[PDB]
């Protein structure tokens, strides 16, 4: 208890993984009325926590800085359409997670709806992510029938009002499971139901457990509607119980925890489009340790220089940061993803990574052609990824989202002179290629050389055809490592 590390015990770092159109945006606002650009990161008080919550843009904004931003939370919450169930992106989204095996709070939602049956609902979450659930929760009917949920730890029911949503509920409790006041709100229809389902529960899911929870390996399951604000303060009450303060981060060094002084941390996004008043392009940096204070000087160890920071934005619940916080540097062409910032000492931060892209095409100017040194340098930064195959000239681009595609273009018109075209390719992934045997390794590129390229930052990769093409490659040179992730 000495004022610094009460700021550290106190604050809860997460961001929420979810598939588009089921809930981020609705339980987010929730989210805020319960605390009483800034949407990029927003910090509230809940309870005896100061909690930051960082934004994963799924729509037209979605690019790879939104799985980056994965790597910069210590929790997540997984929330799922009830209705729908597990989808693509919420299991694209928890295969980034496993990088650092993150926490995962979970949130059914849209109960206000009917939904599939929840029994299922907890099947599919661990047979596709494989991760145990653990409910916290259950649901009592749903749709026109929804009345509320039972925690099976506090034995207790919240009864839902229909109609709220836009205020916070009154809160109504009965208190046992066989108390005939639960018969007398919900029916004794739903109450044996919920009795019989409770059962099935105890027979075919887990127990919570705080431990597996902390290496990612169990989660607390809720259910409610953020239309209805009904059950997201229950989910809010596990956040702030079970997830961890600021969590260590490694470095090429040693592991640099938060309780240490000195500031500390690294870029993990920086914006597309420069709006603002000029070309800021706010790098957003996670503080691993340390207070960023206004006037501070520090240590921007790619370049080696000092660098005096006396704006920076700041996503306040003045003008100041601790570990967990997110600070959005001012840069002009100076920051790049994955730098690391000190106080003079000279290290790396090693947990930033850059994805395998899921979408791919050629780019080419309508002539002639320094447009490669502008698809290197724009992806040194965040922007994308560039491969250029051992056997040809053609530049291949590579993005997460589409929005990424267009970006360069407008760059690279802008900041360079060129004026680039697109044009299809055959590419379904790529995978960075590695081998300790330099015999093996080099019967692997001779008979492999068509489908070889390198980054913008020279590492090989294998650029495969189709995933029927990969898993031919792995199988037939076993001895080659194909890595899905790579260090920045
Ligand atoms: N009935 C019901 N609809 C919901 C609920 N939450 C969100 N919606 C609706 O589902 C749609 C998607 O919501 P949105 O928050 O934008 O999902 P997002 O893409 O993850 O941000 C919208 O039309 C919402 O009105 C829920 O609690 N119950």
């Amino acid at each position: 208890l000495s004022p610094y590390l009460q700021e550290v015990a106190k604050r809860r770092t997460f961001a929420i993984i979810s598939h588009p159109d089921a809930g981020k945006t609705t339980i987010t606002e929730k989210v805020l009325l319960f605390g009483q650009i800034t949407t990029s990161v927003m910090q509230f008080p809940y309870h005896d926590c100061l909690v930051n919550l960082l934004d994963t843009p799924g729509h037209e904004d979605f690019s790879e800085d939104t799985y980056r931003t994965l790597t910069a939370v210590d929790c997540c919450l997984m929330v799922i359409d009830a209705a729908k169930g597990v989808e693509d992106r919420t299991r694209k989204l928890m295969e980034v997670t496993r990088l650092r095996d993150t926490p995962i709070l979970t949130f059914m939602n849209k109960l206000d709806r009917d939904i599939r049956d929840p029994m299922e609902l907890l099947d599919e979450v661990e047979n596709e992510l494989k991760i145990g659930c653990a409910p916290i929760t259950w649901p009592i009917g749903c749709g026109k029938l929804f009345k509320g949920v039972y925690h099976l730890y506090k034995d207790e029911t919240y009864l839902y009002q229909s109609g709220k949503g836009h205020t916070i509920q009154e809160v109504r409790i009965v208190k046992g499971l066989n108390n005939p006041d639960l018969d007398a709100a919900v029916g004794e229809d739903l109450a044996q139901q919920l009795r019989d389902e409770l059962e099935l529960v105890k027979g075919a899911s887990n127990e919570f457990d705080k431990e597996l929870f902390l290496a990612g390996e169990i989660t607390p399951v809720f259910f409610g509607t953020a239309l209805g604000n009904f059950g997201v303060d229950h989910m809010l009450d596990g956040l702030v119980e079970w997830a961890p303060a600021p969590m260590p981060r490694q470095t090429d060094t040693r592991t640099v925890e938060a309780s240490e002084d000195k500031f500390t941390g690294f870029v993990f996004k920086i914006q597309a489009n420069m709006d603002p008043k000029h070309r800021d392009r706010v790098a957003f940096m996670r503080v691993v340790s340390g207070k960023y204070e206004k006037g501070m000087k520090l240590r921007q160890v790619r370049t080696a220089k000092d660098v005096v920071i006396s704006d920076a934005l700041t996503f306040m619940a003045v003008e100041e940061a601790y570990p967990g916080d997110i600070l959005g540097l001012h840069n002009h062409g100076t920051i790049q993803i994955g730098d690391t910032f000190t106080q003079g000492e000279m290290m790396k931060f090693t947990g930033i990574p850059n994805f395998a892209p899921e979408l791919f095409r050629r780019i080419r100017l309508k002539d002639p052609k320094q447009l490669l040194k502008g698809l290197v340098q724009l992806s040194e930064e965040g922007a994308v990824q560039v491969f250029r195959p051992i056997s040809n000239n053609d530049l291949i681009v590579g993005a997460v989202g589409v929005l990424q595609f267009d970006v360069v273009v407008a760059r690279l018109k802008s900041e360079y002179n060129v004026e680039a075209v697109y044009e299809s390719v055959n590419v379904a992934t790529a995978r960075w290629v590695e081998c300790a045997d330099a015999k093996k390794f080099e019967e692997f590129k001779r008979k492999n050389e068509s489908q070889l390229a390198l980054d913008g930052g020279d590492n090989l990769a294998y650029i495969a055809t189709s995933m029927v093409n990969l898993r031919l490659a792995q199988e037939r040179y076993p001895d080659v490592q194909f890595h899905q992730t790579r260090e920045h």
